[PDB]
């Protein structure tokens, strides 16, 4: 086979032999290649405390990560160019970035199967000779206006639904949940995470991917069979291509709808799991009670990918009325609108064995406890003098997370008072060790006082109202809590 002049003519067989050569040569480590740890930061933490308007919280800090190891990658973008079945990519650091290079050289004709229901065995390939987005895109879109016209009409599809979620602390750690690229959506959908490390609020992400068809790529035989006869080696290593940097080439894609959703309460009665799930089942098993509350304290911000025109609609439907809606919006698939990328997965071109990436992240877990204010009430409205003896602590954290208890007393502690008084004292939630005492002067020589009332550790309540009265022989007293 060898020529001559001993050059390999370009367009030759023999030029494409070499080329499946170089491929089948190379040598590397799949693990190293695909693989990313992030930042170990593991150290010790404080605890602290936060005093916010109706409640005092207490901040606990302890240790997690977050580890992922998945050969699906998740699709941001709406119209890239470089997602298509069969596409060949570089393994870079920028295919482990989800933004990666395309090795755009002759393509040979390859061949897809789609897999829609109610579609048969030799209906469901499509040959496409000069594979890019757009020929490929073509080809399915082609396919997709025929299936639409003997089922997607008449039958409801509908679509496979794959739901997906996390309590979110760190943009980082959200990365190693939905992916590398993340960052753009996640800033779309205004995560405070200042308010979560501060006690204010508890917010999660949740994932919805609406899977309306998935069209793929059987194995390939050779590596040399994705090349025309026209690219050769060197092309190839003018492009970078060598072991240390090997190909892959994307394998299938799925295609649909797919929405990002934050849930952001005010709420940290650290039991909102439920209350958030039970909204995305909209099972409403008597919303009018505590998860109601909180519901009632949620704010939505979403991100669509939708199978409508490309592009994302970030919309803050606000209130989470508007969560079933997305939910059903694309809940059937007709194939009046062909959906786009959601998320796509590659095989390596020497052998097809499939592309999995492991990312890891250390992150910090922040548990809220809440303390909520309440109010003690006082009314005198005895025939006699009575004293208050009211004491308490005021907890608070130093630097060193120990617990600081600074004693305090009512300043009107000790005075004499008479009917009718009444008072309200304010306790913030970090209040502890509530003392209440009340004595009574009955006049009698042999008992001049007599205490009414003697409690320790009085629990805080929203609502106290100690009243006392009567006379000095029969004082009465009332210990009233309203929660
Ligand atoms: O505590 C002072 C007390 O003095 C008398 O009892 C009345 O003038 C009351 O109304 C007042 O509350
Ligand atoms: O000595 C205690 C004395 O304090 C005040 O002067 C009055 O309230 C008296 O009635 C009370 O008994």
């Amino acid at each position: 086979h060898h020529h001559s002049s001993g050059l390999v003519p370009r367009g030759s067989h023999m030029a494409n032999k070499a080329v499946n050569d170089f491929i089948l040569a190379m040598n590397y480590d799949k693990k190293k290649l695909l693989t990313h740890q992030g930042e170990s930061i593991e150290n010790r933490f404080i605890k602290e405390g936060n005093q916010l308007p109706d409640e005092f919280v207490v901040i606990e800090r302890k240790k997690r990560s977050l580890s992922t190891n998945t050969s699906d990658i998740s699709v941001t973008a709406t119209n890239d160019s470089r997602l298509y079945p069969g596409a060949l990519l570089v393994v870079d650091e920028t295919l482990l970035e989800n933004n990666p290079t395309l090795l755009a050289v002759d393509r040979a004709p390859m061949t897809y199967s789609i897999d829609l229901p109610g579609l048969a065995s030799s209906d469901s390939f499509l040959q496409v000779e000069d594979p890019s987005n757009s020929s490929v895109r073509g080809a399915v879109n082609d396919l997709l206006a025929k299936w639409h016209q003997d089922y997607g009409q008449v039958n409801n599809v509908p679509a496979r639904m794959q739901y997906e979620k996390i309590t979110a602390h760190s943009m980082e750690q959200l990365k190693v949940k939905f992916g590398s690229d993340f960052e753009k959506t996640g800033n779309s959908l205004d995560i405070d995470f200042n308010s979560v490390h501060s006690g204010e609020k508890q917010i999660q992400i949740v994932n919805f991917k609406q899977i309306y068809y998935t069209v793929s790529v059987d194995a390939v035989k050779n590596p040399g069979d994705v090349f025309q006869d026209t690219v050769t080696v060197e092309d190839l290593k003018q492009r970078g291509i060598s072991a240390e940097r090997p190909l892959v080439y994307i394998s299938s894609v799925a295609y649909g709808r797919q929405v990002y959703l934050k849930l952001e309460t005010t709420s940290k009665s650290d039991e909102v799991e439920a209350a958030f799930e039970a909204l995305i089942k909209g099972v409403k098993v008597a919303p009018q009670t505590e998860w109601k509350q909180i519901l009632d304290n949620t704010e939505v911000k979403a991100v669509i990918l939708g199978g409508d025109p490309s592009s994302g609609a970030r919309v803050v439907t606000g209130k989470v009325d508007m969560v079933e809606d997305l939910i059903q919006e694309g809940s059937r698939f007709t194939a009046d609108h062909p959906g786009l990328p959601i998320s796509y997965t590659t095989s390596f071109l020497r052998d097809n064995v499939v592309a999995t990436f492991q990312n890891s992240t250390d992150y910090v877990e922040t548990k809220v406890t809440a303390y909520r204010n309440g109010d003690l009430l006082l009314d005198h409205s005895g025939a006699y003098v009575a004293q208050y003896y009211i004491t308490w602590n005021e907890l608070s954290y130093d630097h060193q997370g120990k617990e600081v208890l600074t004693p305090k007393a009512w300043d009107r502690n000790g005075q004499d008072l008479t009917a009718h008084f009444t008072t309200s004292i304010p306790l913030k939630g970090n209040v502890r060790n509530l003392s209440v005492k009340i004595r009574e002067c009955t006049g009698l020589a042999w008992e001049w006082w007599r205490t009414v009332y003697e409690k320790t550790d009085l629990p805080l309540v929203r609502k106290r109202t100690i009243s006392i009265w009567g006379t000095t022989l029969y004082p009465q007293v009332e210990d009233k809590v309203e929660n």
